[PDB]
C-alpha cells in the first residue's frame, strides 16, 4: 500500500545535536520553511500525524489538517531525552547506529517503537501521508533494507510492507 | 513481505543424527563459526528468534539482538528428543519424510507445530529476519511448494507468502 512518510521540519536540537523523542520542541523558522516547500510537493491523501507539535506544525504548514495519532510519535528516549549524541555510552551509539537491542532507563526499546510503528501502519485502509519523525522513518526505511536517513523536511513514499518507491527532498 | 529464515548453527546432535527439539543444546565451535559468518550476509531487519540457546546465540554471534518468540521453536519430539534418525521406528521415518501423521508421546503434534508456526509468521506486521529451527524453515518452505532442507547456520529468504527469493548456503 502506497504510504508517503514526512519527517518534520528542523527543531533546534537538529543543528545542536540532542536526542529528540518526546520532548515537544518547536520548528525553528528555516523549519517552518523546510514545512511550507512541501506543499503542492505532496499527494492529496488522507494525512495522519504524530501529535507532537514539530510534526503537526509541519503538518499544517504542508497545507494539510490530518488527524493526530501518538502512535506515529518518535521514539521515547527517556532519560536520555536533550542528551547530545556526542556524549551517549558507546553501549547507546552503537545500540542506536545498529538500530538494535536499544532500551534506555525511563523509555521505550527499539522493539516497543517498531511494534508500535509496525502496528499503526497495519492498521492504514488505503494511501495516507504521514507527518512522522526520523525515527519512524528509518525504522521503515529499515525493515525495507535501505539505509534509513533522511533529512528534515523531507518525504519518502513506499509501497509498505514491500518496497520504497522514492525519496523527495528540496533545497 | 520478505522474512529471512535462519537457521541455527550445528550442535553435537547433528552431526550425530539426534533429533533435536526442545532439547536445549548449545552450540559447537563450529556452529559458532556458521553463525559468525551470517553477519556479513543477512539484512538488518528487526530480528526475531526462538527462546532455545541455540537459535539465540546464532543471532547473537550474527550480530542482531532478537525479540524472543517460543513460537518459532522446532517441534516438541517429547519422549524422542535425542533418538537417532537412524533407529527411529519405520512409521516415524515414514511421518517426518513426508511430513503428516507425526506427534510423539509426550510431544508435540506435526500439526500443532505448523499451526504455532504460522499464527506467528501471519502476525508479523513487517519485514524480518527470524533465527529459527530445521523444521520451522523446512514448513515454510513446504508452504511455498519448495523442498525445505537446508544446512545448520544457512539462511532462505522468502517473499511471504507469495515465493521463495534466494537461499543463502554457506
Ligand atoms: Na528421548
Amino acid at each position: 500500500m502506497e504510504l508517503w512518510l514526512v519527517r518534520h521540519g528542523e527543531t533546534l536540537w537538529n543543528r545542536e545535536g540532542r536526542m529528540l523523542g518526546w520532548t515537544d520542541l518547536p520548528l525553528t523558522a528555516e523549519g517552518e520553511a523546510q514545512a511550507r516547500r512541501l506543499k503542492g510537493a505532496l499527494p492529496s491523501l488522507p494525512a495522519f500525524s504524530s501529535d507532537l507539535l514539530r510534526a503537526r506544525r509541519t503538518a499544517e504548514l504542508a497545507g494539510f489538517s490530518p488527524r493526530l495519532y501518538p502512535e506515529l510519535r518518535e521514539i521515547h528516549f527517556g532519560a536520555l531525552e536533550g542528551a547530545l549524541w556526542e556524549t551517549l555510552d558507546p553501549r547507546y551509539k552503537e545500540a542506536l547506529l545498529r538500530f538494535q537491542g536499544f532500551h534506555p532507563p525511563g523509555g521505550e526499546s527499539l522493539s516497543a517503537f517498531q511494534e508500535r510503528v509496525f502496528r499503526f501502519l497495519e492498521g492504514l485502509k488505503a494511501p495516507a501521508v504521514l507527518f512522522t519523525h526520523g525515527g519512524v522513518v528509518r525504522a521503515v526505511l529499515r525493515a525495507l533494507g535501505e539505509d534509513g536517513l533522511v533529512p528534515p523536511g523531507s518525504a519518502v513514499a513506499v509501497d509498505w510492507p514491500r518496497r520504497v518507491l522514492v525519496r523527495l527532498a528540496l533545497d
